[PDB]
Parts: C-alpha cells; structure tokens; sequence
C-alpha cells in the first residue's frame, strides 16, 4: 500500500480532518457573527475544505482500527456506507464552494449546514464516544 | 486570531507539510520509476499538492517559533523572503497541476523538479537542520 505502517495511515487521515476542521470553523465563526465576514476569506475557506475533503478516505486502510485512533472498527464492516458518507461530504463541500461565489447569505448558511450535517452525521456512527 | 494557541498553528502547518509530502512523494515515485506511472493518479496527486501547498503559510504566526516546532526564528526576521518562497511554492505547485494535463514526461519531470527545489530551497534556509 501507499502507507508504510498503519500509524502512517492513521496520522494521514487525522491531519486531513484537523486541517479541515480548522478551515470549516472559520466559516462558522463568520456566519455566527463571532468574527467579521469576509467573502474572499470565506471562499478561500470553502476552497480549502473542498480540497481537504478528498484526502482522508485513502487513510482508512484495512487493519488500521487498532492503536491511537478514534475510528470505530464498524467502519470496515460497513465500508460501502462509510465511503458513501465521505463522497457526500465532498459533494456538500463542493456545493458550499459554489455558494461562496454568490453573496446570498441564507444560501451560504444552509449550504454550510448541509456540510456540518456530514461532519456530525459520520462522527455519530463511526467515531468513538 | 485564527489560532487560539501557538501550538495550534504549529500543528496546522506541520500537518499540511506532512500531507503534501505524502502526495508529492508519490509523484516522484512514478516519475523516478519506483512505481508504474498512472496519468490519472498523477493528476490527483498534483491536485492535492497544489491545494495543500496553499495551507501552511497561515500557520507561521508570531510567537509560534517557541515550542515543538522545526521552524527557525529567522523566518520572522526575514518574513518577506519567506513569504515569497512559499508563494513561489504555491505558484510552482499550481504549475505542476497544469503540467499533469500534458502527456509530455520531459515537462512533467521538469515541473516536478521546480517544485522539488522549492521544498529543498526553503528547508535549507528556514528549517532546523
Ligand atoms: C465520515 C465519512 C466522516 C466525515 C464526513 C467527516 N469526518 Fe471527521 N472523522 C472521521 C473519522 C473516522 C475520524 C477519526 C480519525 C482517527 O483515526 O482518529 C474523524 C476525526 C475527525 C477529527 C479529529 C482529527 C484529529 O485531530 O485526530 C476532526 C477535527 C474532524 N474529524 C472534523 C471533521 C469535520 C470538520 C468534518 C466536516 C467538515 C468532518 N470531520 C467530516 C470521519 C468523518
Ligand atoms: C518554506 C517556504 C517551505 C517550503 C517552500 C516547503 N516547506 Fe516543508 N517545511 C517548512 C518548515 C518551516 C517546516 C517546519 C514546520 C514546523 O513548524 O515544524 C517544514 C516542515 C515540513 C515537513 C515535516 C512536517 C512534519 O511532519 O512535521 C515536511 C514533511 C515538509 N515540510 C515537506 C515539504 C515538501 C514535500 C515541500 C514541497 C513540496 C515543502 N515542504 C516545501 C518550510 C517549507
């Protein structure tokens, strides 16, 4: 495989998510009024999350459920469904990036939330309590 | 104000570099003959590197030279030149992604090395030996 050890695959997927959470939260902060809204920065954040959302799936190689991971082994008993959720995260991220082109705020908030729903949705099922 | 703590920016940039190295190295492996060349996979790897290359600069905030980092203190004293090199990496990584559209290996190899020199060039000056 691409990764020399499972720890390399675990580290890879964790970094992809961590970089994605940093960029996603900055959009949330702008939407929730915590910091000023900047369209250019918002679209940059959208670009980042979309590109980042394409990385972590590769990290979920088989046999990487043990060790320092928050991934539940149920990911690989239902890998078909897990991949589907990840593909949806990408589609929802791609939609958010398109919305960031327009300055309709109610369109930005809802397309943002459809992504947030992906984050929470997959975590509830496949990430340790 | 994006990062609550200095440790968060250090982790952010370190993760970006890590994910870029994984994808960039797979391009070298195909170009250098370690693994077979796949045009489609090459372009995906190029896409990842181009997007990943736009992330780490944000991480180099003030006061983040202390702690568990490989960044030298000279980066901030020479921040103008450091930013220019990073923006150059972004430009070169974007150039590599454009090359992957071409089927010319002599261009693919050449554009890959212009990115490779960006990595080595900045490490020699701005990363602890
Ligand atoms: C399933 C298809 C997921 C989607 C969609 C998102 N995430 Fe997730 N995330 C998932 C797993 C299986 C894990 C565990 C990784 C491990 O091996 O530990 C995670 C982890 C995270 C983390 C923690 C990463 C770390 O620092 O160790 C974060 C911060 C995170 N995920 C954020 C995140 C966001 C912001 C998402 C939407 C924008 C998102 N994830 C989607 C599974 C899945
Ligand atoms: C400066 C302008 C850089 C360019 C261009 C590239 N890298 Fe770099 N890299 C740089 C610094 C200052 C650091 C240290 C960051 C820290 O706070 O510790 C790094 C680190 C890396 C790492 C290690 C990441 C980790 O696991 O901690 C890797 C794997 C890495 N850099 C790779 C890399 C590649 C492949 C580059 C070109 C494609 C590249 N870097 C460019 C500074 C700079």
């Amino acid at each position: 495989g691409n990764f020399k050890e499972a720890d390399d695959a675990i580290h890879y997927r964790q970094s992809a998510f961590s970089l994605m959470a940093h960029n996603f939260g900055d959009m949330g902060a702008m939407l929730k009024g915590k910091k000023p809204f900047d369209s250019e920065i918002f679209t940059m954040r959208a670009e980042n999350v979309a590109a980042l959302s394409k990385l972590p799936l590769e990290g979920f190689i088989q046999g990487s459920d043990l060790g320092d991971t928050e991934a539940l082994a149920k990911i690989w008993t239902d890998k078909s469904d897990f991949d589907a959720k990840m593909v949806s995260l990408q589609d929802n991220a791609a939609a958010l990036l398109l919305a960031s082109a327009s300055d309709d705020k109610k369109l930005l908030k809802q397309s943002f939330m459809k992504v947030a729903k992906s984050c929470k949705g997959c975590h509830d099922v496949y990430k340790k309590d």
